């Protein structure tokens, strides 16, 4: 009843204050439903550049948000809750950024998509981990500065060959820190199951695996792969957006993992949200043009 009023009055409040609703694929099923967009911070960005709209309220985290903002600086982006970030990325500072480069002035800097904003226009180019492997295959360096994510980085040096020195001192995601028993235990129960994980999971995980990939990745696996089960180690979100893309077969978490940040997006603040159309994602106008660049290089690599 009260998600039905939620619900109803967010379409109603969306269509008549004229916001697009983009949402990652970690939210709540509740906040995908109701969006018009659901997809990893990629997708997003690049389909709020296609967009006739000049709002957007977003479903996700900060830096995902900004990510938007800074691709696209005269539209207002709002979301509903403000302290909603990745509190690991945080971990990697300017300071840390400034004195690899000086260590190893010729290895460009290439920064995960979870870092800072102001982190961001340190970079030489960004990544995500659906693309992370291929840009740092088209660099024409040997060596590469990365971070913040650890697992990412040697999964990226894995399958590069490349050397990839990673910053900060021991970046990881708690989220993907599945144990590899776990994947003992689903290969008894289910023998025929394809096992999908992230490449932020620890490498016994991932060696393990069937399949590593992004979520976006993930979601292109059963386009080719005709497996009726697949287990997935990632945040408990994408299990939703596989289940409604590929109803026909069966989805099974590695794990419960949970983002508590990107979980504190709920239906009501989302409603607030539309109601008083806050809170603005406003970045310096300095951040954004010297954020961009890196970002551009991204797309310039990818494309
Ligand atoms: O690319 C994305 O949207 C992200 C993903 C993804 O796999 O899509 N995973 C973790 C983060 S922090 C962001
Ligand atoms: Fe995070
Ligand atoms: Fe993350
Ligand atoms: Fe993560
Ligand atoms: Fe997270
Ligand atoms: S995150
Ligand atoms: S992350
Ligand atoms: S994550
Ligand atoms: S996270």
């Amino acid at each position: 009843h009260h998600h039905h009023h939620m619900v109803d009055e967010i379409l109603k409040l969306k269509k008549e204050k004229g916001y697009i609703i983009l949402a990652h694929n970690f939210q709540i099923p509740e906040l995908q439903d109701i969006a018009d967009f659901v997809g990893d911070s990629l997708q997003l960005a690049r389909k709020a550049m296609e967009l006739s709209e000049k709002k957007i309220l977003f479903l996700g985290v900060d830096f995902m948000a900004e990510l938007v903002k800074i691709l696209n600086p005269d539209k207002k982006v709002i979301v509903p809750d403000r302290s909603a970030t990745c509190p690991m990325a945080n971990r990697l500072t300017p300071e840390i950024i400034r004195e690899y480069r000086e260590k190893f002035p010729d290895a460009p800097v290439v920064l995960y998509v979870n870092s800072t904003s102001e982190c961001k226009t340190l970079a030489d180019v960004i990544c995500t981990s659906a693309n992370a492997v291929e840009v740092v295959k088209k660099l024409d360096s040997s060596v590469v500065i990365f971070g913040p994510d650890r697992n990412l980085g040697e999964y990226v040096a894995e399958k590069t060959g490349k050397k990839v020195i990673t910053i900060p001192e021991n970046g990881h995601c708690p989220v993907h820190q599945f144990n590899a028993e776990s994947i003992d235990a689903v290969r008894k129960k289910y023998p025929d199951a394809k096992v999908i994980v992230h490449p932020e999971c620890p490498k016994p995980v991932r060696d393990k695996a069937d399949y590593v990939g992004s979520t976006g990745q993930m979601e292109k696996i059963p386009e080719r792969d005709p497996s009726r089960i697949f287990v997935i180690g990632t945040e408990i979100g994408m299990i939703h957006k596989l289940k409604k893309k590929f109803p026909d077969r069966e989805f099974v978490p590695l794990e419960m993992a949970v983002c508590v940040n990107m979980k504190k997006n709920t239906l009501e603040n989302t409603l607030h949200a539309l109601q008083t159309e806050s809170f603005e994602v406003i970045l310096p106008k300095e951040v954004i043009e010297k954020a961009k660049k890196p970002i551009l290089r991204m797309f310039e690599l990818m494309g």
